[PDB]
């Protein structure tokens, strides 16, 4: 239906699979930033490998005209140019900057057919790096991981673990993003104290409790023992929801019953009011790094990682595969906004109060979009 509603799905279904393996964890990641090196993927894709990509990103609408990078990108009216569109939305300032980085590192002289890195470039803004795997696997990765934490700051270092990438790799796909944003109604330092957040029903601990008082919209699900808050953020094209249960314990029921129609649900205007209340929020910090390779392989794409794998739209020399995919993210949230820092990879390899002291959802939305960028749980701040 539009590349918002594909982002919130996608979002949800991956969370449903995340959770699973994470349980009484933390939990963050960057949607957009996994369609983007998915989309690039699915670019050079064909037969069953490339549809049952798009049966469950649901990102390219159909009818196709052609497996064609030339037909693709010259199309108009699908999976590259709504999320090229999305990208150049949100992308830059003043109040918030967010950009997202793409890159190519490809083995020195491989069949990598030339449409497939003119569109690549055009469409994405991808640079090619030409790169020297078969002798030195060992320089190319300490390369990449360098690249990646130059455009983060800093922050993700070391994206690629040891022989993630070897003789026998042929390219590696690649993003950096970074998102730096100020709250519309920033808290102050002063008002910001020690407060104990309930982790378990039964267990408590000490975290840095902002605080504030102002005029806010909100909704209350009495009959879903919940809330939720929106805090907008300066710019005006960007909001963050925090989905709040009642019940100290009441998370690990919203999270089955959570998916995009509950939430459009649960944000429409006959829902959410404006009222002046109290916020408490913690400042939180988290960190986390997923090997997605099994995430997708669980939500049904297999085919890509397999022997009978179709990315003959890369190159029509070689059977190739990807071998490995990781996402990392990190995410600050104090007094004068949000700061996110984030990393996805693959590898192509030869074949009137409102207070938050107890676990709590949330995620930041593009408004005129309803894009969602960042999705999270906090369980520990």
């Amino acid at each position: 239906g539009s590349i918002g509603a594909a982002s919130m799905e996608f979002c949800f279904d991956v969370f449903k699979e995340l959770k699973v393996h994470h349980a009484n964890e933390n939990i963050f990641y960057c949607p957009i930033a996994i369609m983007s090196a998915l989309a690039m993927v699915y670019l050079g894709a064909k037969d069953s490998t490339r549809t049952q990509i798009n049966k469950v990103v649901r990102f390219d609408k159909l009818p196709g005209f052609g497996d064609s990078i030339e037909a693709q990108c010259g199309t108009s009216v699908n999976v590259h140019s709504s999320l090229r569109d999305i990208l150049n939305q949100i992308t830059k300032n003043d109040v918030y900057s967010f950009s997202l980085a793409s890159r190519l590192y490809a083995e020195e002289r491989y069949p990598i057919l030339p449409e497939y890195l003119q569109c690549v470039k055009e469409l994405y803004r991808g640079g090619l790096e030409p790169i020297n795997f078969q002798t030195a696997a060992d320089q190319a990765r300490e390369l990449i991981n360098s690249w990646v934490e130059s455009q983060t700051n800093g922050i993700i270092r070391n994206v690629l673990q040891p022989s993630s990438v070897d003789s026998q790799t042929a390219m590696v796909l690649v993003n950096a993003i970074v998102f730096k944003g100020l709250w519309e109604k920033t808290f102050k330092d002063e008002d910001t104290q020690a407060m104990p957040f309930r982790v378990t029903e039964q267990e408590s601990k000490p975290v840095q409790m902002m605080y504030q008082i102002g005029l806010f919209r909100v909704a209350s699900m009495a009959s879903e023992k919940m809330k939720i808050l929106e805090l907008p953020f300066a710019s005006g094209t960007m909001s963050m929801l925090v989905l709040l249960p009642d019940e100290v314990s009441g998370l690990e029921q919203l999270e089955s019953i959570i998916n995009f129609e509950k939430l459009t649900e649960w944000t429409s205007s006959n829902v959410m009011e404006e009222r002046k209340i109290k916020v408490y929020l913690p400042r939180m910090k988290m960190e986390e790094k997923y090997n997605l390779t099994s995430v997708l392989m669980a939500m049904g794409i297999t085919d890509v990682f397999s022997s009978s794998a179709n990315l003959s739209g890369i190159s029509s020399a070689e059977s190739l595969k990807i071998s490995q995919a990781v996402h990392a993210a990190h995410a600050e949230i104090n007094e004068a906004g949000t700061e996110v820092v984030g990393s996805a990879e693959a590898g192509v390899d030869a074949a009137e109060e409102f207070r938050a002291d107890h676990p709590f959802l949330f995620c930041i939305k593009h408004i005129a979009t309803n894009a969602v960028l960042f999705f999270g749980r906090c369980v520990s701040p």
